[PDB]
């Protein structure tokens, strides 16, 4: 049905006046990206962007509500890429470190031996250090994606995936998500194959570093299944006609995100599940 229906039964999102739409707090990087994407090969792989609206003295993206076509949708959010922070965060952490006390807490909780003696003394870590740690205990570093959350239309949700890392651990999350619906799994795989094909020919994709975006998997008990790319808040244009392959390893300077390494692995796991 609608994401704000789920929000109410359970941020940056607000109910839209028009049926089938949702509002997201406007950010300049994401507005720029959605405008380019409506004219790109990837047009059909992202939510429709209808422009910006003002609601209580604040700018919102008018987006397609991806849940609108579905009867009580199941949603899985997959964060894509081997790297999940911009390179400029590394520069800022060196010259002008913003110590994050919150990120220290989240880290200790998962692994008490993870922080350094100095981080323990600071009770605080830099964003890049926190994000690099998150990448390594999840599947991000090795597979180039990670499961972030699952939501169901009753309000039922889980974000308990921070140590979901191995190929087989990831497969078991998708296995439980699709609940033996062969039609949903087949439609997901067909959609991911067509998405990969579109990304490989996209003018937008070859010219942009795609960081912190997700693949949103949506299905219902009527066996309807869709997948879309979302969240272009950290997607940045490459300088002066530079391009990425989105598969080669990230080395500070080269701006590689491993997006397609992730997608390749995600397709392989779903193809493996389908043969189980
Ligand atoms: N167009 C959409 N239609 C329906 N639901 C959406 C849409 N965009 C986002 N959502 C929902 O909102 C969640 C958060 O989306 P998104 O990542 O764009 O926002 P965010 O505020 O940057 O969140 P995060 O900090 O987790 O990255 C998604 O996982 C999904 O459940
Ligand atoms: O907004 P801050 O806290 O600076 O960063 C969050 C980070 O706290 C979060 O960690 P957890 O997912 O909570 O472990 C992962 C991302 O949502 C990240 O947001 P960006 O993707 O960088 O915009
Ligand atoms: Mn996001
Ligand atoms: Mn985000």
């Amino acid at each position: 049905g609608s994401h704000m229906s789920w929000v109410q039964l359970a941020g940056s999102f607000k109910a839209a006046g028009t049926s089938g739409l949702i509002l997201k707090r406007c950010s300049e990087p994401e507005r720029y990206c959605l405008a380019r994407l409506m004219a790109d090969a990837l047009r059909g792989c992202v939510p429709a962007f209808h422009g910006v609206v003002e609601r209580d003295g604040e700018s919102y993206l008018q987006l397609q509500d991806l849940l609108d076509g579905f009867d009580g949708p199941c949603v899985l959010d997959c964060k894509m890429g081997v790297r999940t922070y911009l390179e400029e965060e590394l520069t800022k952490a060196r010259e002008r470190p913003k110590l994050r006390k919150d990120m220290y807490k989240k880290m200790l909780a998962v692994d008490p031996e993870a922080p350094t003696e100095e981080e323990h003394a600071q009770r605080a870590v830099t964003k890049p250090r926190y994000m690099q740690w998150r990448e390594g205990i999840s599947s991000s570093t090795t597979l180039g994606f990670r499961i972030e959350g699952i939501k169901k239309a009753d309000g039922s949700c889980s974000t308990d995936f921070k140590t979901t890392r191995s190929r087989e651990q990831v497969l078991r999350v998708f296995e439980e998500f699709v609940q033996g619906d062969e039609e949903v799994l087949r439609r997901y795989l067909n959609r991911l194959q067509q998405i990969r094909d579109t990304l490989e020919v996209s003018e937008f994709f070859r010219r942009h570093e795609v960081i912190g975006s997700s693949l949103l998997f949506v299905h219902d008990h009527c066996h309807r299944a869709g997948v879309w790319l979302i969240d272009f808040g950290k997607t940045t244009p490459l300088p002066d006609g530079q391009i990425l392959d989105h598969r080669r390893p990230w080395e500070e300077g080269n701006r590689e995100d491993g997006y397609l390494l992730g997608l390749d692995n995600l397709i392989g796991i779903l193809a493996s599940l389908a043969e189980r």
